[PDB]
């Protein structure tokens, strides 16, 4: 028994991820989901707008087959990595024979000046250095908008074993974060050096790092 | 099971981690209804504890939403030791205008619970030039993620901290970081800041760890 569809198809808009709008050498893209949408009337086109004047993508719609017995469609948006940085508005309006009237969904990043991370590493604490593993801290305060990247690295080369916690509201306004890599306890010891990496657009060359070693 | 388009939902909220952990508090499960029609108003909640009907006190709660709907919310209280010894808990919401009652269930993660392990750390040397330095409390491999943290200063509850959500690690268990910003004078004459943690797993639910220059 499938689903009844009785309103329609629905739409929704999603962000470029930050370290994409941050990196040059990558290419952002505003995204935009159709789901719900019927076999009967399976035909669905897009227009974009940025700041309310249409473009172009050349990219056609992607179109898949839902276990649910319905069509889900994507529209993808590339953009210029400073559209989104300046805070133009990004809308994705969607047609389907099954809709009353078309439907419109608009994206932008968050207003108000961008605000510079402040970036600290931390050492193990010392009750910790009694076991086969210790955690190292990156403290991340005082960022805007939310958007932002954060990696780690070992001597160039990049760690995996670290997890960083979603950006919270801070008193004054601002966002902070803390990153938490997981390593050897004999790798600490043995004095390596290890990198938390930052992307935000607030920062010069969008980037900065802090590194820490045993003392 | 049949679902009508455009008709009430019903969602399903735990107790607070404190009012569990705190005998002295009372600990509530909560069913909320939204999207009710002015033209089917009435609704009725049906509670139940592994799938034993029990009764709540607490009369359902009606209030007009701005988007011309109304929301309907009902408070279970609950033993706490429902909660910690992981029954499941069942709200049965009943309305005129749904083709069958909608039923939501909540219950605590299972498995075995695993003790917060805490630790304070200073402020950055970076930021000793600041009005203000932040104190951080680290929080590691617990289970379920369940948990309570607060900062005093001496005995009073403090201002000016945030804690982070919990996060699901590597191992399956949990950790978060908590913030307290503090002013520079204070930290720098040794005044003494504790980070303070309830948490099943603990002995006595509590733990604290104080954090000072000295
Ligand atoms: C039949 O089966 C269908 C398929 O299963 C099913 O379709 C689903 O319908 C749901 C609604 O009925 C719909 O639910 C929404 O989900 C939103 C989030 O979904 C993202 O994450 C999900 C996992 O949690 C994924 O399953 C989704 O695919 C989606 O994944 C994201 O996709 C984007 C785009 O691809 C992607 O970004 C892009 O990534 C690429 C790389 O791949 C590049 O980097 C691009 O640059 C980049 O653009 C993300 O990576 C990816 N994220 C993740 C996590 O994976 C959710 O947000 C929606 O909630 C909002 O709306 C509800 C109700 O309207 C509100 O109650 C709720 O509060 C939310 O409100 C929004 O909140 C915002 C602030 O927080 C606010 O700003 C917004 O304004 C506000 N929105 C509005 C206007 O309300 C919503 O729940 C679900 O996505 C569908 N599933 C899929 C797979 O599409 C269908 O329902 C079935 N039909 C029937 C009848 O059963
Ligand atoms: C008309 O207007 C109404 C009112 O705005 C709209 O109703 C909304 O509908 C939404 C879905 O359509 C629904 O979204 C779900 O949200 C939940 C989580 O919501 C919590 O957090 C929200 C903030 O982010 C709040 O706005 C919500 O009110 C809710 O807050 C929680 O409330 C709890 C009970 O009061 C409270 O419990 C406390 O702790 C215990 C309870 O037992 C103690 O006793 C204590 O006393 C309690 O206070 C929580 O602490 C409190 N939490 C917070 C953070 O404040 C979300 O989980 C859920 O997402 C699930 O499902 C979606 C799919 O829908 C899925 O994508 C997810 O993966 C996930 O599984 C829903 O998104 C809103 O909750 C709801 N808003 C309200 C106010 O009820 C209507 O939608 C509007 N109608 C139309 C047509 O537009």
């Amino acid at each position: 028994p499938p689903p009844e569809l009785l309103g329609g198809p629905s739409v929704f808009i999603f962000p470029p991820k930050p370290k994409d709008t941050l990196m040059i050498s990558r290419t952002p893209e505003v995204t935009c989901v159709v789901v719900d949408v019927s076999q009967d009337d399976p035909e669905v086109q897009f227009t974009w707008y940025i700041n309310n004047e249409q473009v172009r993508t050349a990219r056609p719609p992607l179109r898949e087959q839902q276990f649910n017995s319905t069509i889900r469609v994507v529209s993808t948006l590339p953009i210029a990595h400073q559209d989104w940085l300046r805070g133009k508005e990004f809308k994705c309006k969607v047609h389907n024979k099954a809709l009353p009237a078309p439907i419109e969904k608009t994206i932008s990043k968050a207003r108000g000046q961008p605000l510079e991370p402040k970036v600290y590493t931390m050492g193990p604490p010392r009750e910790e250095l009694s076991s086969r593993s210790v955690s190292l801290t990156c403290m991340i305060n005082g960022f805007y908008p939310s958007d932002i990247s954060v990696e780690w690295e070992k001597n160039g080369k990049a760690e995996d074993n670290y997890k960083t916690t979603p950006a919270v509201l801070d008193s004054d306004g601002s966002y902070f974060l803390y990153s938490k890599l997981s390593v050897p306890t004999s790798e600490w010891q043995r004095g390596d050096v290890f990198t938390c990496s930052v992307m935000h657009e607030a920062l010069h060359n969008h980037y900065t790092q802090k590194s820490i070693s045993r003392s």
